[PDB]
């Protein structure tokens, strides 16, 4: 059991500081209109460290019902630091209708080969819904090396691949030849087309976000082998899917989906804040090369 | 108003999964009765992830209360990634008695230099004790710049300086020679001593956990300016001090306090967990090089 | 521009008692071209051109060219070095003895500014009427030839064409590409030969292809021509040799690779460089097995 | 056999594209005279890259003669990438009298530990010389093991340590650990200070260059264990010690030589070339704060 395709790491909108849950529906609906196979509520894009655990959940009810008498699938957010945390969230996501949930790597605390196993063994056997890893380790102090994904996604029934954002094709190369049977996951918008045309299967995307018809379009060319169309978006898309890096994610992405009006307040919780006047500016520029779905 | 001098990372005991307060408070005790002038609950060595928030303020009233009635300070881990996380930890600590904050840098969601400064800024606004900044892009996947440390030094009163765990003596070095009011301190073992040699006022220790007073006469030695017998001391230190990080902090030092049979089980929460056998014989036999103080 | 492109081999350089064994280099050439491969690179970093001379250097290029001559095979002289009087040198005797165009690796160890690089190759370029194709291997050089530089010195420079990349930076493959469609991008890495050339990629520069040309031509060209699931069958039954022949430092691997097949004499190298671990030597000779290897 | 304290990477002047010799002669006469204990002709800093064999040779006769007399010692820049080579190298400077031999690890063909062993091994029994191993791994994209030097310090007679200009202290902590006999030279002016005062026993310096009275005064401090007064001058030197590396050494101690009126004109071979108005205006700025003896 598996989840795929073109995905979305979904912006939380806030309003007067919390989250804007009309807002946030109507975006995910914006999402499933545009053609995405999935949403990922909560991810890193989604500001999950701000969120407290019961906001966290509720936004993925909402992706949830919000989804409901769609295709769209809901990958949740579930990942933690801490093991009984991602577990807690994990079962809750299972609980509550999700299809799969998304676990990052624990971060800052630096755990060992053996206990990302154990951790990802621990939430795994939780549920019994599919569980993608997701290795970032310039967010998160460590990596999750080839040989633990490789193993977790053979022990385990539900583990069933890896998002990888560590900005290292030899090491995508490597675990598809070793398990071609895991489906490896897009974290980089930059090179979505190079990781599908070499064997990914899907994309968690932050650019979707705001041209989700682009990303759908790119990842569903690539798919059905069509790579002369899927390199072309691609190529077009090399400009906003570096500047929606300017500043760490999603501080560019919000910027963006403001200044396109599809978000009515550009507010972050600390320590998250408005990007510099400057990328203010420089994110106004790029923006104007693309043509930006409404609602 | 400052805390320096020598400083002890606290372990945290569990015991069947929960915080064994009556060894937590023994622990400190132990400190207390060799020399250490501050405890730091709940920092990084302390598992500050793991714990709950629950967990962690009882760990903060445990080191006040057992630190009541002598010179020992508490300088309680009040570190998160949200801002508002970490503004009730301060508030915490300040209502409880602590006398002063360690707060780790933003880890995993990779603020800009300004969202750190105004992470800090709230912080430092919200109570009126003494903020020691925690610098770790190791761990966090950020680093508090420079300039940036120097600016929250002198635009808040009770933020005094910072810990640097960044492995990094030309930023010492830059920190010191720009800014020689600010007290810094050392939040790794092996380079206390260069730390201590260029201007330092205090170590964070990891390894006073298990040498205390090795640790402490080390740092009122060279805050003495005695380097002789400073180096002397760390020059002893060295074997320990290498293998207290064969493995990520705090797994080798949990492990050696285990085997001093200072703490009852060998327990921790995951990610975390036992190391390699190999490590674990390695760390057993450079202890015996040590003389360890019991209670 | 005139162009070099296709499947192109970085020629070993075969040592015997410590020299340039001139013979078995002609032999290892002519068996390239009997292989189908489009272009040969002598005295490349899989040639050892570090260790060789001035001379030997001169030698092999000569023997290149010759070898060459009366056949389909160019050849893209390796010209590099980290002092642009060298640099210059070694292009205008590339170009005064008939190789068809010069592959320049970036400055090493006395890491140039980008204006430095700049003034590097457009010195190399201006000095001789023959195609340039730069070469990026920040990993080995301590540097790296931006984006932008790549681009203002194709733009600026009649005779450069293109770039090796050989930096593991397929973001930066697509930022060239993305930006300047005609350039020719030429992998210098077999483990992203494929990812390279499904991106618009017009060739590579292989070390692999020493040992297994007809495969390595024939991946290149099957992906040329947007045959890709042909393209990906044969890479992806590369995957082991590639990954073992980086093992250690190249050309470590393929030397050993070489000499265990039989394709050359002696296992010898120039110090510093020296004899994989024999633990390596054991995994490049198992990792062989599985592969059907020409000779001569 | 050693040779220690304070040494200068000496910068090699152009005219008109050749070697100046006779400003070489005078920029090494002063070196003399300002209490620096060997010099290095032909390291990185001294262009080795870009000139000729022929004038690498020449420039080493030059420092042997007109340091002869005086006791300062020529510590000859013999590295190359090819053992044959640098093996030339050394047999040349050995038979034209030269003290002792810097020879930085292979840049660009990165060879293994084993090939690097060899390499030295060559090295060091080519002649009867003192040899110093040279670890820049940010310039030859390979690093000499803490494993590797200690055995070669050990397995070779005249090889008595290494320049590290590899910003790791912890490894300077663990080669001294392993082994106190070795001769450890800081290669990093800004952090000269700490290295001294954990053990290392000189400097290979580019600030010398321009400021040979204060290295030369700074080193001595240290290794009479005066850490107030080297503390202090290392303290004042940070900014100079800086912006020397805005652009990649030697372009701005160059420029600096040349804004000092040390060398008739600002010339470098590339692909080396004269360093931006910007960075031209911060090293000359910087430089006023300094007094710097002339001829
Ligand atoms: N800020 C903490 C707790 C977040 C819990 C809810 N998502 C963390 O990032 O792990
Ligand atoms: N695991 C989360 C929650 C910590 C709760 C307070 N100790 C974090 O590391 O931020
Ligand atoms: N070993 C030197 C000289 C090379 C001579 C020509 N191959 C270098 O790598 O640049
Ligand atoms: N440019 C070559 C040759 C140097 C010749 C001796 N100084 C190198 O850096 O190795």
């Amino acid at each position: 059991n598996i989840i795929i395709g073109a995905m979305t790491a979904l912006i939380t909108p806030f309003k007067n500081g919390k989250v804007d849950e009309q807002s946030y529906a109507r975006l995910i609906k914006r999402q499933i209109e545009n053609g995405i196979d999935a949403v990922v509520p909560v991810g890193t894009t989604g500001e999950s460290a701000t969120l407290t655990h019961e906001e966290h959940r509720t936004c993925i009810e909402i992706a949830v019902e919000t989804c409901k008498g769609t295709k769209v699938k809901v990958l949740a957010g579930a990942g933690s630091n801490a093991t009984h945390e991602a577990v807690g969230l994990a079962k809750f996501a299972k609980e509550h209708g999700a299809d799969g949930i998304l676990s990052v790597a624990p971060y800052y605390n630096k755990p060992t080969q053996q206990g990302l196993y154990e951790h990802y063994k621990a939430i795994a056997q939780s549920v019994d819904i599919p569980v993608l890893l997701y290795n970032v380790p310039g967010r998160t102090g460590c990596e999750i090396s080839t040989d633990t994904i490789i193993k977790l996604f053979r022990d385990c029934e539900n583990i069933y691949g890896v998002k990888e954002a560590s900005g290292n094709i030899d090491k995508c190369v490597d675990l598809l030849a070793h398990e071609p049977r895991m489906m490896l996951i897009s974290g980089e918008d930059a090179i979505n087309y190079p990781i599908l045309s070499n064997g990914g299967k899907g994309v968690i995307s932050v650019t979707s976000n705001l041209l989700p018809d682009m990303i759908s379009a790119l990842t569903h060319f690539a798919l059905d082998e069509n790579y002369k169309e899927a390199k072309k978006i691609n190529d077009e898309l090399y400009n906003i899917n570096k500047i929606l890096f300017c500043e760490s994610n999603p501080i560019p992405i919000k910027t963006a989906m403001y200044l396109a009006g599809l978000i009515e307040s550009l507010e972050f919780r600390l320590p998250l804040c408005s990007p510099s006047k400057e990328n203010f500016a420089k994110i106004e520029e790029v923006m104007k090369k693309y043509k930006i779905k409404g609602f």
